[PDB]
């Protein structure tokens, strides 16, 4: 599923991301924009052999099992394919574990490089929430 901006903002708010660990909803929308272009089916291979999955590009090195990432963890206790669903529940719940892991949203290099220190409120401007 390719979400609209405000549709994704509403779905993330309902699933409890707004101000989760102090990160305003605009931070999560901005991260999703630059990670996946709001596409739940997005996948990308990493140099280490792991793969990033879904709307927030969650990694098989630590967070999910994709059956092909050797010497990895599955800390969200899910198949990586769950992160590609039109239903973002698994990606949200797994993102809450990731953002709680010590580095906050710096876990998403796209957030650090494209969203941190910017006017992220712009990502939810105009949305009915
Ligand atoms: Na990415
Ligand atoms: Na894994
Ligand atoms: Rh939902
Ligand atoms: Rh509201």
């Amino acid at each position: 599923k390719v979400f609209g901006r405000c549709e994704l903002a509403a779905a993330m708010k309902r699933h409890g991301l707004d101000n989760y660990r102090g990160y305003s909803l605009g931070n999560w929308v901005c991260a999703a924009k630059f990670e996946s272009n709001f596409n739940t089916q997005a996948t990308n291979r990493n140099t280490d052999g792991s793969t990033d999955y879904g709307i927030l590009q969650i990694n098989s090195r630590w967070w999910c099992n994709d059956g092909r990432t050797p010497g990895s963890r599955n800390l969200c206790n899910i198949p990586c394919s769950a992160l590609l669903s039109s239903d973002i529940t698994a990606s949200v719940n797994c993102a809450k574990k990731i953002v709680s892991d010590g580095n906050g949203m710096n876990a998403w290099v796209a957030w650090r490089n494209r969203c941190k220190g910017t006017d992220v409120q712009a990502w939810i401007r105009g949305c009915r929430l």
